[PDB]
């Protein structure tokens, strides 16, 4: 049974320029645009995923993350959550429902790395423009720019990851999968954690700024949909950070990309089947 | 979080000859033989997966299926599901450990479809083959045969799937993912269920006779291992039942054949990725063509 | 170098309707039209092919083929393979330049399993849309429907194949690169032969009936573009025969479908690289 | 018809150690092994070809290619070429039969640029380890290490591209499918030429040093393959020079990597279809200047 936190839900970036996001994130990553508020901020949501949306951009004059939320099994999941995290030292605040499109109230807290990090146990589902009976495979939107499948997860650069580990694995439910290893004072320079049976659905590398996003991470169904995803890199003139390749952690085979504002994204496929009975894997600091 | 019943354990079949069994399990499919124990069975599991066991086959007087056990997140967990079942109406039955190699204990129960379910919190971890430290993408193993990464499931026969399926949902928190809807009149002829964020972990067909196996599922990386999957049953003159295709019920891409005592085995891999907050796909009985094979 | 007949030039098929033809072929199969001509057929080509047509359909009541082209290197070799089949004992008509659009005179000729065949030396060059300068990767033609590579070959029923083998191969330039042997009659029932290093250019199968087509066949990029030809098929509800496979010669992955009218049509990928110095591959009848 | 010349046939390779270069192609690279003459010469071929050999090494004291040579149609063509070779100008030194394993005689030659080519007609088939009745798609070998199936081509590097273009397309029935145009004082700073419809058999770029050997290539089945021949490099510990990406002179996927000596090959898939009758492509200098074959990088 998948319980408690259920996947990432939304990741709200900052850019530099709005208009131009919302051509970039349209037509070259090919998200599906759901939505826009007052605020100005845009929705977007990958064609397959069935929720209103998972990445929202606004504008400002800093790149970045504004915050990142997670979907939770149901409502009362959600006020056990946010008294377990108040019980653990953590300051909770509430977002209320209609604040974000589409989407319930919120809690928000932040991270001794820095980052905001949101629980939501609803936001409406507007399906995947495929019929819910006799359903097709797949659909023209499939083909509409890059095209990802889902938002896979989100990489965090921050100061304290070792007491942020403990928040997600003794709070929130999560575990390790996979870690990197400090030069041998061994302190985990990086962690991989899963709320599921994915490799990972979020993951922190020690850093000494906070609240910096390394990159949000979106899934591809093949390797040669990888290798699509560059070609159409390459044609729109993309700034590609590191090429297409096998990642040692996780078995990734991926593209790291920056957009427009220089907001770093990554499109990959791959990754073993971890549950939570399994012992992570770990990488020796000069692996990594 | 992954909770309660975390995913499928291990399927025990029936072969008629367990040398041909060995044989074809362990160099067609690519199974690694992990052990024999006292009663003639023998052990196998895919490569990557972690523990000591996921496939079981004993050699018996016709083919089919004994058991099929889901490994459950902990012993607290084991021991609450076998609560719920007692309390819902079902008997259980409580195999101590051991009775099965490297194996702890199990709750066995009935199903209404004749079928026999176990559920188990330890089994041991033997690994990947691959070291823990610096591991390498992967080895020798996955081109040892077929190679499958995971037993990802099987599909039942057996009648009432709808008390099948309330069993499921109501005490051993699975949920149902898409199903085939019988003619005018409408109930399920078929159900597929997850208690993850699989396509399915496990699948009924509504069929008058009880306790049968249509197939065993194992998991592929891509499509071309599919295809790979295809050649190698053909390089063996394995019988392969419905060529490499495209499913629709699942999106699953996949292949099936059968192994030398006549059990069905699929080779697949794909599908989107289900949330238990998702409400289930529906197939109709008469575009039932479409959802078993779709691009035909 | 690449001489005589260089490679499979167009196949003009009857279909029972020009309309149904005209979007099956250019929205669902994704060729790209090049135009129609005052006799009421509609040309064809495959986008990454540069000369004007690969494919004709000309709207009859009867589905099959009318004939099946074959692009030679120049004039030159046009004559001379014209003084050539003619000294082998064939007859032979010569068809006009503009006869059929954006094409130059042909040689035509019919074999003793009754198929007619034409050569020609002239095609106007259309280009595949992409510059002849820092091409782009790929264009959105790419994922318009099945969208082909090019016209791989055709396969041809009718009896006298023996006769028909000895043509290609002493008078055309063809080798035999696969054979399926009849039952003890020490008289190939198929032939798969090349007239350059692809498994096939042409092939043939004995059949009582004479000028009978099986199909015209389109080679796709990989095994996964296979798999979404097929789900393009389900989509638009186009009649399958054969299911994505792998066929014994050639090494061919492939689908067999059939066009509005009930001609058979492949999309396939793969296969080794035969050259004119190898010995011919045999399969048993038995094992056909 | 193919004719005249067929395909690259061979390419002989000098390695500093013979014996971690043996190790190296029969067990990283995934090469067959059909041999090793007097001379301490180790021959092997991609799997699914069906001559003896496609590849040799040569244990000695630098690194870099010996020769290049394509198999011709048959005697009747060799003796041919041989004749339009020298009444083009060029000097030709006939190699005797068996002074190479089993390999006919060679009538060999030397380019402006510098490099070693070879012409043969003749060359012991030893098949593809597969039968040659009811023939199945492929088997052990082709998980054997890379395995790749075939000596695609080689690039070379040296001066005077622009006479070794004439040489190739005038002589020896080969056609221009790219090309990189240079700067602007117009002219080609590289060429990618064919002999059939391959994207290309052989390429050159403008360079100084003569006889330089960029790389050797080596064709795979699918994309995955090379994502997997990614790996096993990485599980070798194996030099790589730029990993798994799209090229763009050819619309391959590949990857460079090294050769224990230094010997840059290639392992790709992928391109388009050219044929004779085609005009050639072409890539600006500045565009050629961010690719792969670019002398800096
Ligand atoms: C520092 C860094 O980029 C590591 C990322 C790990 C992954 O598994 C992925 O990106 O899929
Ligand atoms: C027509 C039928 O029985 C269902 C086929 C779909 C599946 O996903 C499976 O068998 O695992
Ligand atoms: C006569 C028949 O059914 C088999 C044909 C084999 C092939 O490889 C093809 O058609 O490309
Ligand atoms: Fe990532
Ligand atoms: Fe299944
Ligand atoms: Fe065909
Ligand atoms: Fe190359």
């Amino acid at each position: 049974a998948m319980t408690g936190v259920l996947r990432p839900g939304h990741a709200q970036v900052r850019v530099l320029n709005l208009e131009e996001g919302i051509h970039f994130y349209r037509n070259v990553l090919g998200l599906v645009e759901t939505g826009r508020d007052d605020q100005g901020r845009v929705y977007f949501k990958c064609w397959d995923e069935r929720d209103h949306s998972c990445y929202i951009i606004r504008e400002a004059d800093t790149a970045g993350i504004d915050f990142f939320g997670f979907k939770v099994l149901d409502k009362a999941t959600l006020e056990k959550l946010d008294a377990d995290l108040q019980a653990y030292g953590l300051t909770t605040t509430r977002i209320p429902a209609g604040e974000m499109l589409e989407t319930g109230e919120r809690v928000r807290f932040e991270l001794p790395s820095g980052h905001l990090i949101e629980l939501y146990a609803e936001k409406t589902c507007v399906g995947n423009g495929i019929s819910e009976v006799n359903p097709a495979p797949w659909n023209a939107q499939r083909e509409h720019g890059i095209a990802p499948i889902q938002l896979d997860h989100c990489l965090l650069y921050g100061p304290n990851i070792a007491e942020v580990q403990k928040i997600f694995t003794e709070v929130l439910g999560f575990y390790l999968v996979e870690r990197v290893l400090s030069p041998d004072g061994d302190s985990d320079m990086g962690i991989w954690l899963s709320c599921s049976h994915k490799v990972h659905d979020i993951a922190f590398v020690e850093y000494p700024e906070k609240g910096k996003l390394h990159h949000c991470s979106f899934l591809l169904e093949s390797w040669e949909q990888v290798l699509r995803a560059g070609d159409i890199m390459s044609m729109n003139e993309v700034n590609v950070d590191i090429g297409p390749t096998r990642h040692g952690v996780t078995r990734g085979c991926t593209i790291y990309a920056w957009d427009p504002s220089g907001n770093r994204f990554e499109t990959f496929m791959g990754g073993y089947h971890p549950y939570p009975d399994y012992e992570p894997l770990s990488w020796t600091y000069d692996n990594f």
